[PDB]
């Protein structure tokens, strides 16, 4: 489980990632990106630009299965 | 089981979705939604506009087993 986003040297999480974070409902999607990357072998994070409710800008981000997705490489290593 | 609904910064309920959950009778309909969640798979819950005692506005929320009822999502996950 992920709580909080502890930058270097502060001590309360940041107010841009985690709000990000905390609008994406991850909280209950980390569970099946992680159950996805300990079956299959590497889960997939698809974030996008998106439109926040009241008008600014939002990321949406969600998590694609490998059964859904094929990624290309040149590099796969890194 | 759930027992009051905690605010960002704010150790009391809030007088608002609380209230709503107070008035529907949902500590006794929380049991069957879980129980229904946990045997089928999803439980759902279904929540109408409706007149309170005193005339005011309040929330019927109701659970509806998958056996009486059938959802159509054009995107299942996310």
């Amino acid at each position: 489980f992920v709580d909080g986003y502890r930058a270097e040297g502060s001590k309360e999480n940041a107010k841009g990632p985690w709000q990000t974070w905390n609008a994406n409902k991850m909280q209950s999607k980390q569970i099946a990106i992680h159950r996805a990357a300990l079956t299959y072998g590497y889960s997939y994070a698809r974030v996008l630009p998106g439109v926040a409710l009241d008008g600014a800008n939002q990321a949406e981000i969600h998590g694609v299965s490998p059964r859904r997705l094929l990624a290309l490489y040149e590099d796969q290593i890194n």
